[PDB]
């Protein structure tokens, strides 16, 4: 009656990740295709809190939000947990990111604009993402993002703890060969292990707020830190704070105010800097604080409609030739 593995054709491994894998599948019966994500049960939280997490979600799922990815059914055998969930051929954004090296300010604008209402619908819900990143932004067919599933895998990653840093001082890195590189010189770089760093089970914490590691505590206002680490990003090539260590990159993190620059020669409008810095300052006076209307009524916004941005015409037109088209994912061995 349940639904099991059995059900399924595997046709191609589309994703990797620390924890798991996502591929493209077939419903035997139906012929239909699905994503399907794969994580090791040796590598999850214990049973009680995956079975809590699972039981939230379905909660999300009911809801179904335009703004997160679909899910159809869930099981698990004695290795893994399995989710069923639409297949988004346009891809993540991390992905994108490699094959554009930059976006346009009007493609960033389309995106930072729909990841705004896709984190806040989440928080309307209850939730918070404490992982935005680009490898964690989905492309659907039309080009229009979506949430991939979250929760299970939040704060796995061992430089995303707190813990991991425990007797490292807060003063400023020491990478000084690598902080003076040009612009170009860092993107290749961070461009050059980026799937390495998306695969890997340690990590980075390039894209976390910095109270989350403060005993202080924080609160959803950290996804907003992160939505700008990611619109950085996108014009610059590589998030602010990144490093050729996790220990470096988190001491880069906590002196934000000295090392969040924008380098002289990279074309980016005054707009685009107000806004980032506006995301990337400390949580109490973080734009979004007393609300989403604030984000959305900055002026970096200017032509966003933000009624139908999703049912017009997307910034990038994704090529797809089949419903069943891989071409907008890496291939894996
Ligand atoms: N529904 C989907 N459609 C298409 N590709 C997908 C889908 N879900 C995941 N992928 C691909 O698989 C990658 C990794 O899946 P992801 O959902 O991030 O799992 P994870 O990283 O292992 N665990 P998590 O920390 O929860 O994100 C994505 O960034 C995509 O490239
Ligand atoms: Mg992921």
């Amino acid at each position: 009656t349940r639904l099991g593995l059995e059900d399924f054709e595997s046709l191609k491994v589309i994703g990797r990740g620390a924890f798991g894998e996502v591929r493209l599948v077939q419903k035997k019966d139906t012929g239909h295709v699905y994503a399907m994500k794969i994580l090791r049960k040796a590598d999850m939280l214990e049973k009680e809190q995956v079975g809590h997490i699972r039981a939230e979600r379905d909660i999300l799922v009911e809801a179904d939000s335009l703004w997160v990815v679909k899910m159809f059914y869930s099981f698990q055998d004695k290795l893994n947990l399995y989710l069923i969930m639409e297949f988004l051929p346009g891809g993540d954004m991390m992905t994108l990111l490699m094959k554009k090296d930059t976006l346009t300010e009007e493609e960033t604008q389309f995106y930072i604009a729909e990841t705004v209402l896709a984190i806040d619908s989440i928080h309307q819900l209850g939730f918070i993402h404490r992982d935005i990143k680009p490898d964690n932004l989905l492309l659907d067919s039309k080009g229009h993002v979506k949430l991939s599933d979250f929760g299970l895998c939040t704060g796995l990653k061992k430089a995303h703890r707190t813990e991991f840093y425990r007797n490292l001082n807060h003063s400023l890195p020491s990478d000084f060969t690598f902080q003076n590189m040009n612009s170009k010189r860092k993107a290749e770089t961070w461009k050059r292990n980026r799937r390495q760093l998306a695969f890997s089970t340690v990590g980075t914490p390039d894209y976390i707020a910095p109270e989350v590691f403060m005993q202080t505590g924080y609160n959803k206002l950290c996804d907003w830190w992160s939505l700008g680490v990611i619109m950085y990003e996108m014009l610059i090539g590589y998030p602010p704070f990144c490093s050729e260590t996790p220990q470096e990159t988190y001491k880069k993190v906590m002196n934000w105010k000295e090392t969040l620059t924008f380098p002289p020669e990279v074309p980016i409008s005054e707009k685009a800097k107000d806004l980032i810095l506006r995301f990337c300052c400390e949580w109490e006076h973080r734009i979004g604080a007393p609300g989403v209307e604030e984000i959305k009524s900055n002026s970096f916004f200017e032509g966003v409609d933000w009624e139908h941005i999703r049912e017009r015409p997307a910034a990038i037109s994704i090529e797809i030739k089949s419903i069943d088209d891989t071409s907008n994912f890496d291939e894996f061995p």
